Formats: structure tokens, sequence, C-alpha cells
DNA sequence: CGGTGCAACAAATTGATAAGCAATGCTTTTTTGGC
DNA sequence: GGCCAAAAAAGCATT
DNA sequence: GCTTATCAATTTGTTGCACC
């Protein structure tokens, strides 16, 4: 129960036959690079499905129509893996994990009245080291926002005196930014095996 | 290529609970690039 | 697309 | 071990992107 970058490119390849696999493969790598770049240096404001497609056009010389179907399928395939209970591991970027959470005490932050947090399965993203280095090294760029999938942004870490957990020796750590992913509604619903029933949908 | 509309976003409240992380060497998985 | 040895990244330890 | 994230219900303002 684990999907990799290559296993993902393989499924996107056998679903994009009208496109040469090598291009299907080059595409995913360009997307992930465009994505890392955005979070690391940014420069071009928020990243979106359109910017990722335009980029594949410019860069790979792909039809604007194919870059769009691909970008969409790329994230669709990831959702399919997770919804099926599979962990998605994209080397050089990060891993999308599934966690079963038990019910725990909550409340209406405004009123204060206790209201329990139901048990559920969530999608979490663990930034890889390759990526974490780029974001602290570069300094921090823009966010990524893909509706229905999730959004990536940067959270700030204040400087602090840390310890080498092996030796217990103190270490002086500088401020830096770290990537943070937020699963979008579609992905949370599909991945959470506790809501595939008559939904939540009323007006008052 | 450009204008609209609207559900999916971000931010904001509190507080109990769950998850992640500083350094870094050895082990394991993944990818790379030739053939 | 499969093989393969080497390089890179990740996994683990503990994180 | 200490720090950061998770989440509840609900409103106010923003934006990705489907659809003209
Ligand atoms: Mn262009
Ligand atoms: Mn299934
Ligand atoms: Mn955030
Ligand atoms: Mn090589
Ligand atoms: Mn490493
Ligand atoms: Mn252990
Ligand atoms: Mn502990």
């Amino acid at each position: 129960m684990a999907s990799t970058k290559s296993e993902l490119i393989e499924r996107l390849a056998t679903q994009q036959s009208h496109i040469p696999a090598k291009t299907v493969e080059d595409a995913v790598k360009e997307m992930l690079e465009h994505m890392a770049s955005t979070l690391a240096q940014g420069g071009s404001g928020g990243l979106t499905k359109a910017e990722m497609s335009e980029y594949l056009f410019d860069k790979l010389g792909l039809s604007k129509r194919d870059a769009k179907e691909l970008v969409e399928l790329f994230f669709e395939e990831i959702r399919r893996a997770l919804e099926n209970g599979e962990q998605v591991k994209l080397s050089g970027f990060g891993n999308f994990d599934l966690r079963d959470k038990n019910q725990r005490p909550g409340r209406n932050p405004k009123t204060g009245e206790d209201i329990p947090i139901t048990a559920r399965r969530v999608v979490t993203f663990r930034p890889g080291q390759k990526l974490k280095s780029r974001v602290e090294n570069a300094g921090g760029g823009e966010r990524i926002e893909i509706r229905g999938f999730g959004s990536f942004s940067l959270h700030y870490r204040a400087p602090r005196t840390g310890r080498n957990p092996k030796t217990g020796d103190k270490v002086e750590l500088e401020g830096k930014y770290v990537p943070h992913f937020k699963p979008g509604k579609e992905l949370r619903d599909r991945a959470n095996i506790y809501g595939g029933s008559g939904h939540h949908h009323h007006h008052h």
C-alpha cells in the first residue's frame, strides 16, 4: 500500500496514450519542479493549475490542451491512490500519508460549548528533506493552491536553540520557512472512509 | 484570449490532544542513465 | 519496456 | 522534551477555475 513517483507516472502514461510516455514522464517532473521552485523561490505569485499548464507549454512545447488534461490527471491520480488507502511517495518532493484519527474533545470556538471531533482518516503531507532544504535555503516563495486537491504554503519557524538529540549538545538554529499542505475538500471527503454516505448539506 | 459566477479557499476565535523535530551515520529504497 | 550498476534520496535511529 | 499542528461551528472577505 504505497505509490511512488514512477508508479504514478506509469499509470498516467497508460491513460495518456495520445501522448508519448517520455513526455508524460517529463511532464510530471516538470510539474514537481515548478511546484518546488514556487515554494522555494516563488517569483510568480500563487501557483495554480493554469500556471502549471502554461509552463508545460512553454517548457515542453506541449499543446495547451494536453498540459491541462495532464496536470488535472496528475492530481487526480494522487487522490485515487490516497482514497484507496495508498500512501503516495514522490521522491524529491514529499510524501502524502493517511492517518486514522480517533474522536477527541472539541468545541465551538465562539460559543465554547463542547462538540467532539469525530474519528476520521486524514491526508497529511511530509515535506522531504530535498524540498525542505530548498525552502529554507532559498528563503520562501509563494503558495500553491489546487482546488479539490489541497494547498501548499509556508509556515514560519522562529530562531531557537536546539539540541542534537544524539549527543544532547545545543545547536543554534536560524529562522526559516517550512512547507505546509492542507488537503482540499474533495480529497478529504474521498480519503476519509467515514463519510461516503448521505452528505452534509442544509440551509439553516 | 478575456469576462462572470460561485464553491472552495484563508483567516479568526479555545483548548485538549496528536504529531513533528533539532544532528548525523549507517541502512534501505528509489532513480538514474547506459545498453 | 526490461536489466544493471552507480548515484541520489529517503528511512531509520529517535525525528 | 519541547514545539507545532490538529480540529470542532460560524462568519467575513478572497480566489481558483469552470463555463461562457
Ligand atoms: Mn508562455
Ligand atoms: Mn478502491
Ligand atoms: Mn498555513
Ligand atoms: Mn548513472
Ligand atoms: Mn539523506
Ligand atoms: Mn523506536
Ligand atoms: Mn518523548
